[PDB]
């Protein structure tokens, strides 16, 4: 069966109803249909005011149906060229005037209220932020540990975030209930706030692999038998707009490399630092216990001389 | 005694004060008023305007009281025809469009920011948010829990979001004083993390019933002589637009239904996941213990072999 | 000495620097300032840019000085009523126009996001939260309490909040070092998730008095003698709108009052639930020991029978 | 090898890409182009446009190129000084202008919205948050405390806010392992939810130094041989603004002073208090054990009587 959360983020899950936020249906367009609703947007209203001035025939210069658009048009942007000017003999054509360039001002505020958001959107920002193409799991000052490497392309900005993780992955109940996609929140940090980035540089994200994880009994040999994805979720900050933004991605289990490590990125230059994002996604093996967590655990408890 | 909360999250609780925010009054508006506003409030400033060019008679074909305001709007709007214009006769009108015009662009961002909160208030967003009709109480793993099935009707948005609950309930105090509508939290995964959820498909949401619930003693015969209501609350983030949103809903005593489980919902298609959003509210029974959680674990920790 | 937090939030402390956010000292200006700004902002762009088109003298029907303003500005606000018009005898006049109204966009942006940040300011909105006038110590299910009440006036708004609690007090340290201001957090919630409000009707925060509270060696009689202060901030958000808002108050020594509980204010209505704000900052006594705390757990730890 | 974060918060590392958030780039331009972009966003499109007028020759008094300018902006800008009006005779000029009339808008809602937060980022209004130039190692209560002072110059904003910091030190694994800039937590209030701070006066952040710090056993011999770097970062939230900002500054191995002590900086004036900014960076020393923390706590622990 195929994996739930693609490598950039998008789920693999389908669900009229929606019409409760079309301002929401609005912004997650692309623009050429953008511009076609607006583009609309404005004729139907100078459609409908143009068949008022046409019903109400305080006129200047005015033939036909053509006539009554550049006005009405004219009137809405308030261009008024004073090729076709109000006269004051009619009460109704004074009003409908008022009624329309009060009503011309809504339509103009759900177009830039409109605009600003589109634009403003952080979905965009988060594009440059990334996650290693593997996770590994290794060996780290005594412990099994799932690692993930995380960063942003660009310098200028999103320095501080914030890292979670949750495992997703078929269980059944003592009761015998099952749960096709049962979750679980993984460690990375949030006991002691280590969860909290900094992203100087980019980082290898920890989860030290212990009693409480997961991924506790499963050794190298368990682990290609195993049916579990890692979903991993990084909400971080602009800094030049304060505005947030989530970046997600997923590990499904022939993505995570037993005994490899990340190749480090971050190199000395002419008394300065520079970041080799050539090397992000790189890994390589290193000499590591086939055994699982748990096991290693009672191994090292059973060795106190 | 009726309901604390509704199930659509409005309150049941009555409180010139709040004269402090006008502009949230004036957004919690339904349009018909709203736009009804702003209709008032551009004649009531093209009135005292246009009453202003009237006391100042630098005017051009303006005879009785109508034809000030043709200008005094075309001169606020900024259409100005051209066949009513100004001369430079007068120091006081030459003055009266610039305040006029400074004062018109105050009016109007009044009214854009005005409609940008309207459009982009997202209690609108919340409405596809969707908690199940009731909860159930019955065994997982050993241990008994109170379930409720959270979710969003859209694909496409909010899929970070973070669950709490709390229960309300009377209470008093040895002391004895009298406490109506005490509040306390339940737990749903604050201390784990687990209640910060990955809406990928509708979730169930867990509480498990341990030494620490207020559900501890209750057992099935006690629950329907209980007086107890759980508000559950959901705050999260549309992706499309930074912005955060609420959902409530409430389950009362006779809503929690004990020895029952939820349908599944997610399913595979033709090599893919659909959620069958039909299941949603559905629930059945399961053979559940009809004691407490306390007297479980009592009778449990007996059995020791 | 005088108290640090005044009831209504403003500290009495005090500190050209503060030139760099212009914009945050435009926004907190009283609206007679305010609107003085941008009159004198919009003169002063037409005084100069009037003074380039008479530098420029393309022009016509233009005199003495008063003649390029009603044109510097008809041009600007983009009013152009064609008794003034342009030429294309110069090249000069022809570009400064095209600068003219691309700048003039410019000032009209800071005018109206200048607006929407002033309506939308959320400290009018936070005006309508309150806390009761004085916190209350007694005690509750056997153990001793600080208490005070909070809610806010709206119903229809600020559902959701959150509670924290500082206490301001001096300290010398054994090694002799002296702090005015030292602040400690009180406990209100936070390891229980008890300090998420849900403001259904007014609520009492309590702080139970335990080993790890300031309050742990008060008894009735030192807590006159005791020089200390409690800071209480409330943040919450407006359902209506996504931003959120501070509301704080102050204790004062004095206004602790020892033995004291809180008047109920929700009562029973025609099958309806009714707050009568009028009992809000209402208290009244009850037998209540006159000891420490930590003088009761020692009296209540060897009745043990 | 020099420093990772500079005083003022900006990293030492460097990383076309970043095209992905166009508009990003547009605000943390300097005014100079951010205004010279608009200048020529807006003649490139008045270009554009009057170059189809002018394949359009519905004209009045247009000769050359030069003409159909001052038409193209007067249409776009909505000016139409009723020298150059529009006539019927052909179909294309008549739905041109509507095209036009609509593009202008969007062109312009660009700009607004790229304008606000221009205006709105809170960059500059977290250039008043201020850290100590140094921080000071020494002995509060018994227990060794690392201590830097926080503070924002203006007293009318950012009360609220909150601190944290991390320390930036290479590391080689036991598997040796090679970790450059591994960053570790480091405790200032997290646990207890002292790290909420309250910014009446300027605060000194405090870290005890204990058996979980990285400082535990740094000696005041040892600490000019460690290579190590604090960052400590302030987020916080304007009051006037509901928007939060960051503020972060480096303390280095040589900035940390073991031994010293913050002077105060607030002081009693008729009746009042008065923060003196002048002692704000201002250390002393005082009599203070030479050893690390770790063998003070086994000292200590040995002196028992
Ligand atoms: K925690
Ligand atoms: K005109
Ligand atoms: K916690
Ligand atoms: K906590
Ligand atoms: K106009
Ligand atoms: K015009
Ligand atoms: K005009
Ligand atoms: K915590």
């Amino acid at each position: 069966i195929q994996r739930y959360v693609r490598k950039d983020g998008k789920c693999n899950v389908h669900h009229y109803r929606y019409l409760t936020d079309i301002f929401t249906t609005l912004v997650d367009l692309k623009w050429r249909f953008n511009l076609l609703i607006f583009v609309m947007v404005y004729t139907v209203t100078w459609l409908f005011f143009g068949m008022i001035w046409w019903l109400i025939a305080c006129v200047t210069n005015l033939n036909g149906f053509v006539s009554a658009f550049l006005f009405s048009i004219e009137t809405e942007t308030t261009i008024g060229y004073g090729y076709r000017v109000i006269t004051d003999k009619c009460p109704e054509g004074i009003i409908l005037l008022l009624i329309q360039s009060v009503l011309g001002s809504i339509v103009n505020a759900f177009m830039v209220g409109c605009m600003f958001v589109k634009i403003s959107q952080p979905k965009k920002a988060a594009e440059t932020l990334v996650f290693s193409t593997h996770a590994v799991i290794s060996m780290r000052d005594g412990k099994l540990c799932l690692m993930f490497r995380v960063g942003d392309l660009r310098n200028s900005h999103i320095v501080e975030a914030s890292i979670r993780a949750k495992l997703i992955k078929s269980k059944q109940t003592s009761e015998g209930e099952f749960i096709p996609l049962n979750q679980t929140d993984i460690n990375v940090g949030y006991y002691t706030g280590d969860d909290r980035l900094f992203l100087v540089s980019p980082l290898i994200i920890s989860h030290e692999i212990n009693q409480q994880s997961p991924f506790w009994e499963i050794s190298k040999a368990q682990l290609p038998k195993e049916e579990l994805e890692i979903v991993v979720i990084l909400e971080g900050m602009v800094e030049a707009t304060g505005m947030t933004c989530q970046a997600r991605s997923s590990y499904i289990t022939s993505e995570i490399l037993w005994g490899y490590r990340f190749t480090p990125v971050l190199t000395l230059e002419d008394g300065f630092y520079e970041v080799d994002y050539n090397s992000f996604h790189e890994t390589y093996e290193t000499s590591t216990p086939s055994l699982s967590a748990k096991e290693l655990a009672e191994l090292a408890n059973r060795a106190e001389s």
